[PDB]
């Protein structure tokens, strides 16, 4: 497929420095939604602002693992009914620490923000369906973890 070739060759780029560009992706997610800070709580505290979040290992941890999942996406975008049940299930864990269905797409918005900025004039808009469609199967997956 060539979506999928796109998908894999723009993501190389990415892959190279995942905290770099996880760090964008997370602070653009606060940047849109600032909701979803409190529900990091690691040792118990909230971040109080954005950049709190960036001077937590434990959050750049989580950046790390995001990236990994995305990963995994990639290796299998041409058959990604393989990670549905681990995703299904990332999805519940996700509803547990309280994320709203509705901030998944943000994620997916930020997810592409990330992409965009990384690859310049790469981010072709053929570049930007294929992910958006990846991602896109990335949450109908986490969403799936909300059901019923
Ligand atoms: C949308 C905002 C998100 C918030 C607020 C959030 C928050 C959390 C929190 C609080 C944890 C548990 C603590 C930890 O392991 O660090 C967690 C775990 C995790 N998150 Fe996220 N997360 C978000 C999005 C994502 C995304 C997009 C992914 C991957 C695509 C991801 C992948 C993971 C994984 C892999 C774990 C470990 C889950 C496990 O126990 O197996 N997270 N996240």
């Amino acid at each position: 497929r060539p979506e999928s070739e796109l998908i894999r060759q723009s993501w190389r780029v990415v892959s190279r420095s995942p905290l770099e560009h996880g760090t964008v992706l997370f602070a653009r997610l606060f940047a849109l939604e600032p909701s979803l800070l409190p529900l990091f709580q690691y040792n118990g505290r909230q971040f109080s602002s954005p950049e709190d979040s960036l001077s937590s290992p434990e959050f750049l941890d989580h950046i790390r693992k995001v990236m990994l999942v995305i990963d995994a996406a990639v290796t299998n975008v041409e058959d990604l009914s393989s990670l549905e049940e681990y995703l299904t299930s990332l999805g519940r864990k996700h509803r547990a620490v309280g994320v709203r269905l509705s901030s998944w797409s943000t994620v997916g918005e930020s997810l592409l923000y990330m992409l965009e900025k990384s690859l310049g004039p790469d981010f072709t808009p053929a570049t930007r369906t294929a992910w958006s469609r990846l991602y896109g199967a990335v949450v109908q997956a986490m969403s799936r973890g909300w059901d019923g």
